């Protein structure tokens, strides 16, 4: 390569990774906050649902769970 | 629930959304960054594939590297 | 490698393979199944999920959805 | 629903689970092979990169491979 590309490659190399370690830093908080949450008697996968569904549409959502529920019901399960 | 735990779900909740906020950010600063690096004519799977094996141990990924070496050749293929 | 461990790895590669291959197989049938069950004006996530909680303990379901419920309820 | 939709339903689940038991017993033979890999002295990981590799274009996998070393030599 040209020592443009090769400064150009490092920069981006770099970049990349500082973003990853803010990135991976980030998420050792949430693992944290979730142990410690844990730590206070509370059920982490549920935790995990909550924050799974407070990201959907409220009206997709609850869309899906009457489709749920009557897919359970139309099979007797 | 008590009015603790109350106060204490709603607290875990708004600090898990924050973070993945936090989180969500830095991810879409990284695939801006790799926007640009495409944007300078660089290709990103292979830029990937560099991060990927800049982060293994490179005794290791060495060691990898002539084992599938030695794999390839002992099957002729 | 020896002869008997290049021949052995011939071998292993391609059962490996051929498991992958009919692995393969399997998930092209499922998307068919899937397509066929939109065709008939079905929805496909519900069903997956319907799938996906029939693997989970029945009584470990309920309650999650119990805790669940009781969650959004704490914080409406 | 209707009646008809109800026994369809239950069609359609009884298949889709059936496929995925199936499936199942794929990856679990998948596991037993590999397992009976590294039981003759043989890298899993390696292995598994092998057959990964195999599935990809053999011109663009010695090209990729050439940009990697590319770039690699680039920054030392």
């Amino acid at each position: 390569l040209n020592s443009t590309a090769q400064g150009q490659l490092k920069s981006i190399i770099e970049r990349v990774e500082r973003l990853e370690v803010e990135k991976a830093e980030i998420m050792e908080q949430i693992k944290e906050v979730y142990a410690e949450a844990k730590g206070n008697g509370f059920d982490v996968k549920v935790l995990k649902k909550v924050v799974r569904i407070r990201k959907q549409d409220r009206a997709k959502r609850q869309e899906e769970d009457a489709i749920l529920d009557l897919y359970l019901s139309a099979i007797g399960e």
